[PDB]
């Protein structure tokens, strides 16, 4: 079948907001 | 044949927003 | 055969707006 | 056979704008 | 076949108004 | 088989516009 | 076969103007 | 078919006059 | 602090001219 | 602190010169 | 200091002359 | 704290010549 | 501190030269 | 306080070069 | 101590040449 | 500090100079 990605993140803030650290490395290797 | 790549970040502030690190490395060979 | 690549990134802030890092790096290779 | 690229990014004020920082870099080598 | 882009950026500023940076590079190529 | 290439950017000010710092650098060698 | 390039950019003013920094530089090329 | 290049910007004008730095630097020739 | 960018393109034509096709589109803007 | 790029491409053709396909495409951004 | 931009471009001619394709769009604004 | 990026690629020939694909891509986002 | 990134090719064709597919896609995110 | 990064590749043909599917993804966030 | 990465990689041909299939993904994260 | 931006390209020709397609676009907003 052919290839679905879905990569769903979700971040809320309910008074002081910062971030932290997300990191998403997807890696694909194939003939021809 | 459909290559669905659907990549979503959902950020919502309410008080006060800084900055969140987001790195999104795809990276095929064929 | 039919690439969809859709990428959606929602930044609502309703307090004070700062500024997030993102960095969307997509790389393909393939033999023409 | 349609190559779809949908980049879509939804920043909202409603109290203060500075500034984010978003780097998009695709690369296709065909 | 036909290469479909759209890139489409919402910047609603409401308060006081200052300036985001945002980098669109867009890398495409092929043996003709 | 027309190349579509939609760029659109919607700033708007309500407030006290200033100026934000986009860069569009789109590289296609065929 | 048919290159359809549209650059639309919205930038109201209605608290105060001022000047956003707005590069556009897309390179196209073609071996002939 | 023909080459359908279009460049549109439209600024508002209710607060007090300033300018707008934009760069048209497209590079297309084949 | 100051830009220092230099292209320098050779070409050689011992056998016989035709035309290479070269695009230079570079985009620097800063916030003014 | 201070950026110092170098992109060198050597192509030496000697026997019947065509034509390759190189790509650089270089994106950066940064808060100022 | 002062914006050192330069751009050479250093052509030979020894077979049968042509032209080739040279496409400077450099776009530099702040 | 310099930065130094050396990108480099050597392209014999002493036959015939013909066309590779090389995409250099890079993103920094700061 | 000091970032060194060097990416070097060889690619020497003593007969006859096609063409290799090659992609270098590098991303860094990294907070202002 | 150096990064060296350093990616090489050694490609020699000596009857008939085609094409060989080299792809380098380097993702780091900080 | 600093990240030192060193990747090499040979190829060789003494007949006629092809070429594989070679996919490095490189992935890191860090807070800041 | 000067930012250091070469980019050179060494196209040699003994035989019968064709075209290459190269396509130089750096994208850089501070």
């Amino acid at each position: 079948e052919v290839h679905h990605q879905k990569l769903v993140f979700f971040a809320e803030d309910v008074g002081s907001n910062k971030g932290a650290i997300i990191g998403l490395m997807v890696g694909g290797v194939v003939i021809a």
